[PDB]
């Protein structure tokens, strides 16, 4: 499913990913973004053999199990393919854990490079919410 920016907000919201960790609406659209263009269908393989799943490419050496990444772990305890399904609950629960992990969401490197210190309110303006 390709969401619309409006409609994916309100989904992240509908899941209280609005202001989790303390990282406000505007920021996890924006990375959304970024990593999948709201795409829940995204996948990206990466050099070291693992992939990245989903709206927010959520990566299979740490967080979901693909059983194509040797050594991995799936702290999220889910298939990786769940992280692409038009329900983001799958990305939004895994989401949560990794943006709890230490490093807030300089987890997700394109937020860092494309959406850290950015007027990420622009990614909710005009939005019924
Ligand atoms: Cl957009
Ligand atoms: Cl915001
Ligand atoms: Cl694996
Ligand atoms: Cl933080
Ligand atoms: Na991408
Ligand atoms: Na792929
Ligand atoms: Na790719």
């Amino acid at each position: 499913k390709v969401f619309g920016r409006c409609e994916l907000a309100a989904a992240m919201k509908r899941h209280g990913l609005d202001n989790y960790r303390g990282y406000s609406l505007g920021n996890w659209v924006c990375a959304a973004k970024f990593e999948s263009n709201f795409n829940t269908q995204a996948t990206n393989r990466n050099t070291d053999g693992s992939t990245d799943y989903g709206i927010l490419q959520i990566n299979s050496r740490w967080w979901c199990n693909d059983g194509r990444t040797p050594g991995s772990r799936n702290l999220c305890n889910i298939p990786c393919s769940a992280l692409l399904s038009s329900d983001i609950t799958a990305s939004v629960n895994c989401a949560k854990k990794i943006v709890s992990d230490g490093n807030g969401m300089n987890a997700w490197v394109a937020w860092r490079n494309r959406c850290k210190g950015t007027d990420v309110q622009a990614w909710i303006r005009g939005c019924r919410l």
